[PDB]
RNA sequence: GCGAGCUGGGUUCAGAACGUCGUGAGACAGUUCGGUCCCUAUCCGUCGCGGGCGCAGGAAAUUUGAGAGGAGCUGUCCUUAG
């Protein structure tokens, strides 16, 4: 029972790791887009365009 | 420079879709098809046209020009001369 348990805990364990770890990947995908975004903001369009 | 002068193709309203992201409503680090352009000009200004008076009498013509505007471009060939 006891190995039972140690099995079940470990399995446990590593599903709530993967959770963590999609998520953290999903902000730092979304923080190097705003950061692209705000770079950008300015530098878009023909010269005119930009002046809009 | 110029939308009370015109257009409205791009972009940034509401629809819809692709890629991508998000558990999601939705979103862009990307695209795509469709999407109401209102106003009778008072004043100055600008382009034309009149009326009034003035210009030491009242008229009909012809004029000077202070001043203002307009125009202001350029090719090729022949000759000089192979
Ligand atoms: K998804
Ligand atoms: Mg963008
Ligand atoms: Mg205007
Ligand atoms: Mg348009
Ligand atoms: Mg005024």
């Amino acid at each position: 029972e006891k190995e039972q348990r140690i099995a079940n805990q470990r399995h446990q364990y590593q599903v709530q790791q993967r959770q963590i770890e999609k998520i953290e990947t999903q902000m730092v995908q979304l923080k190097s887009w705003s950061e692209k975004a705000h770079r950008d903001s300015t530098k878009q369009g023909s010269a005119s365009e930009r002046r809009q």
